[PDB]
């Protein structure tokens, strides 16, 4: 009883090959014993990160701000805030990712009891919460005398700046609270019990030291994917250059609690790139550093040399993209992940697919040929989460999608145009949106016959894991084809 | 999480499978005849001894085959 | 000194290889030595046939009938008339190409004295011409009394009822004649010195034997790449099926006069193919055979053994066609015309690349990879010569253009359709087309620095002629490409 070996191994389809896009190639279906629900998505991100799924919003200006990065992470991804901004204005994105869940909230808004209901109102409106601890200086150190909340200024008619908060607060009396040096578990118990929506963290002086919010409880069951650091805040990425002013926006991101850096450039193998890793991880060794849009392993090993974390893999590729046409320098997206990964899987690197992902058969052909995690830019763009507005053209609902070295981005938003200017049509919310990405992902594992990417990647590199070629034929045929119309309902 | 693996579309009214079915079977008839096979046993026969010979085609010899170089045509299958 | 090798010899590119197409291949330049207007065309038709031109009509009801015939004849290529129509149709089409052109008219319109004026222009309204001999008995062997031509007959007005042509004639005592067993150079001599439009050809007896037309000499000067017989007719070909009914169409076309028959099928190979060749080649031994739609030399070998004079050499190739995905068989047409034509010279079998040619460039290449002559169906079709009438659809003047397995055809113009009843634009006259057809292969050849088709070929087999074969992108480079909209005004 015997059966012939069917198909390619990695190994022998980018071999005795021209440069493959995920396009070009199918991969064989398995054995199926497990459910698809059971597959892990489980995903290196850098040596030190690991995401619950794999998947990256890229760093464009219409792709990831805040509300990007928070919704990525929550569905356990991560995204990376784009530099096509003031250093200020994206240290405050990256700070609003690190805010939107909390472990101990260690730097509160605190107001004095001198201070009004109008500045508990306009400190709403700033920072978007009303639970504000007041202290006796107004500032987070001091001793505590009340709590004061949105149900304590709620149905007050206009006497806003006319009434100070010492008669509005409940008062230290009447609050339940913990002692410094309670772990969050500890805390959490304590909060849990209380049936109350803040806990205060106090010494044995009776001074504030940190607060906990029950609201951080609800995120946690609401979102178990979701990314967190140890203190359990949102992770974070963010994009920099490698000019030297960068250097202060390295400093803003750092200092606003960015998690992993990403080196932005169209090829990373430079002497300015070399330089920035080493500068990084001299002066921030905590740091997270994402070097390297790169294609060959020569590429790779002088930023695994310079000592990156992880590395972008991706030349010229990507929906929005034009240096192919402009430089005549790129890969192949296939070959160019499989190459990179199997030479950077040696040191322990992980990469990131970055680009030329259209659809989740896509994401799953980037992780089976080596990458542990996909960043997507286009696939992400007109999402309720991307930047910027919708608008109307032909009768259909658009957002803006541009790229970063598209010129309208250069404007500070000879000069060379690396990318063109578009337009992609409404995709509904990242919470709908990525759940269906993980649950496709998931579905192409189980086809395969892979219980997780880790066993996935396992296969493939052992020649487990078989491929055939596609003709342009297959790619038509494998396609939506022969009907008059279609509706595309994706979830 | 509720996975779609189709479209739903559409298609052009065809008619009756009982006109269509044999036209089909006798379009396999003459695929046959032309081939020299005198049924789908000795066509699958010739097959695998190799007397049945196959050539590949470019994408070149795929618009070749197909209807080309006219303004517009009548697609009349039976 | 020496310079290396550059691009594949035909053998080298055939061998290696899927099927190629004219698209998938160029020809590298070679020397250029001699001007293109002295590239000789020289073409084996069949074994006993030559044309001065390489070209073909193709035996297509929206094609070939006798005006087409006659124009491509004239141009020094052949038509073969369709087979659409009734056995006396199609023979009256070969009967009219046979006609145009005359040595010794043998069998002219003859009429008594005692036929009349109206007779006469009865005579021109059947046959196009009003030069009419007049014999006694009105028959032609008998004793010529005069001749009647439109001169004669010029501006008489409404006496053409009852006026007997004897009054009419210009009477036996004042015409020119020549005597019987003159040659045709002879009696175009004497016709040249009268300034006569006839010459009258009679026995010692003073009986009618033959008569020649200066019409004929100008018809001689107008074209001189003529297809004609030894007796100066212009050559015709004839389709026929390979139906038992056949064997009559077969005679009518036979007494018509044709040259040469093409034996009409999708896939030639078979019993009743082979068999009516055969049947052909014992009832008329002096008639040429083309046999078989054929794409493989193991299905030339059959009709080269039953006695063919020339091989078709195409399936499932043609603008038209739908034989490959309705059958699933046939061949890339280069390759076919190369492996056809390696092995049918061998045999002294000429080969006719029939179909798939929508360009000048294509008939270069036919020639090249060794088709003696080459069959066009949609390239001629919409010219003014082809049957039918034009009309207006999306503001374009067009021809129907059918193919003859189209369900329109088989309706005497479960039946299974092999062809698609379409439409061409408008391309003007053969008389002009063909010409620049003809320049067109010219200018190939002197690019390829070959001085003749018959070298053409011969550098094809002995390896000198080089081809490269093409990307797609290379077909794309080789179009036009680029433009906003461009004016392609051939000629
Ligand atoms: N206050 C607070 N407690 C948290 C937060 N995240 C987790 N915790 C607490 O720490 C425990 C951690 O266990 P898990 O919930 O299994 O792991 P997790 O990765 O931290 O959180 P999930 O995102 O839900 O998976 C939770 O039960 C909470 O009590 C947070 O943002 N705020
Ligand atoms: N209150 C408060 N929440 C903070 C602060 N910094 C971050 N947060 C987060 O914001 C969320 C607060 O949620 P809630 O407790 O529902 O908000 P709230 O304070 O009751 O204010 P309202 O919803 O406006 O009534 C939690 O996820 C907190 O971790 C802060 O200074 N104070
Ligand atoms: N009456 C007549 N004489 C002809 C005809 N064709 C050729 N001839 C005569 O034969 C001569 C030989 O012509 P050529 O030019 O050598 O060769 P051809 O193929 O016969 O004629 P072309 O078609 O002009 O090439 C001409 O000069 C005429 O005198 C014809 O159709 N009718
Ligand atoms: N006259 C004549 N010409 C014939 C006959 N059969 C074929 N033809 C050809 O038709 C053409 C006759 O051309 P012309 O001599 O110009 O015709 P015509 O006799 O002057 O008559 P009209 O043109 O009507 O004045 C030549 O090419 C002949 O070879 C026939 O029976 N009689
Ligand atoms: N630790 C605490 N001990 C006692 N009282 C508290 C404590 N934390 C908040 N409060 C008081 O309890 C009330 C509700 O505040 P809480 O944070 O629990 O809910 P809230 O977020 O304001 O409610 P809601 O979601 O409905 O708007 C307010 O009067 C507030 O001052
Ligand atoms: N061989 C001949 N000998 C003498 N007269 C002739 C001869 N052939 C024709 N004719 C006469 O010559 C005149 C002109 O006839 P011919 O054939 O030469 O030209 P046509 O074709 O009739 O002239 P056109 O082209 O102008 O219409 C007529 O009267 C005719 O009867
Ligand atoms: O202007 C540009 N030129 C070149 N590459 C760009 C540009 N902007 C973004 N990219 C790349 O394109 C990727 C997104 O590609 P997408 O997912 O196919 O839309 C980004 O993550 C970048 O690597
Ligand atoms: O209905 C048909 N089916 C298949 N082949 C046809 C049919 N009619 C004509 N042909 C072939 O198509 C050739 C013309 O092709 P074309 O020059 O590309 O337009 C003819 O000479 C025939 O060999």
């Amino acid at each position: 009883g015997y059966v012939p070996e069917d198909g390619l191994t990695a190994q022998q389809l980018f071999a005795s090959a021209d440069g493959l896009t995920y396009n070009d190639f199918l991969i064989l279906p398995g054995f199926i014993d497990f459910i698809a629900d059971e597959v892990d998505l489980t995903s290196a991100l850098t040596r030190k990160i690991t995401l619950k799924t794999p998947l990256i919003s890229s760093p464009m200006d219409t792709v990831t701000e805040a509300d990007m990065a928070i919704a990525m992470a929550l569905m356990g991804g991560i995204g990376f805030i784009h530099h096509n901004c003031t250093p200020e204005f994206q240290a405050n994105e990256v700070r609003k990712v690190k805010k939107f869940e909390q472990g101990f909230i260690t730097d509160p808004v605190v107001l004095s009891p001198s201070h009004t209901v109008g500045d508990v109102l306009e400190a709403k409106m700033r920072h978007g919460f009303s639970g504000i601890p007041i202290t006796e200086t107004g500032t987070m150190g001091s001793k505590l005398v009340g709590i004061v909340t949105s149900r304590d200024i709620d149905f007050l008619a206009e006497k806003d700046h006319t009434t100070l908060l010492s008669e509005v607060m409940t008062p230290r009396i009447e609050l339940v609270v913990a002692p410094a040096g309670v772990t969050l578990k500890e805390a959490n118990e304590i909060l849990q019990r209380s049936k109350k929506g803040k806990l205060p963290i106090v010494n044995d002086c009776d001074e504030l030291v940190a607060i906990i919010a029950r609201t951080d409880l609800k995120k946690n069951r609401d979102y178990p994917l979701a990314s967190k650091d140890s203190q359990k805040q949102l992770l974070c990425g963010a994009a920099v250059g490698t000019r030297e002013d960068d250097k202060y926006r390295l400093d803003l991101l750092t200092q606003a609690g960015v998690d992993v850096i990403v080196l932005d450039s169209s090829q990373g193998n430079s002497v300015y790139q070399i330089a920035m890793v080493h500068y990084i991880k001299q002066k921030y060794p905590h740091l997270q550093v994402i070097g390297g849009n790169v294609v060959t392993a020569a590429q790779a090993k002088n930023l695994i040399d310079a000592g990156v974390d992880g590395l972008r893999v991706g030349m010229g590729c990507g929906s929005i993209c034009i240096t192919q046409e402009v430089m005549a320098c790129g890969r192949p997206q296939g070959t160019a992940v499989y190459k990179v990964a199997e030479y950077a899987r040696r040191f322990g690197v992980p990469i990131i697919a970055d680009g030329g992902i259209q659809t989740v058969g896509h994401v799953v052909k980037a992780l089976a040929l080596g990458a542990s995690t996909v960043m997507m830019g286009s696939l992400l763009a007109a999402t309720t989460e991307a930047p910027g507005e919708y608008f109307f053209s032909d009768g259909v609902r658009l957002k803006k999608y541009r790229g970063m070295g598209s010129l309208d981005a250069m404007e500070k938003s000879v000069k060379i145009a690396q990318g063109v200017s578009g337009s992609i049509q409404d995709k509904g919310s990242i919470q709908k949106f990525v759940p269906y990405l993980i649950a496709g992902i998931q579905h192409g594992c189980q086809d395969i016959g892979a219980r997780s990417l880790s066993v996935l990647r396992s296969m493939m590199y052992s020649g487990e894991l078989k491929f055939e070629k596609r003709t342009m034929s297959a790619q038509i045929e494998g396609g939506v084809h022969g009907l008059h119309s279609y509706e595309k309902r994706l979830y």
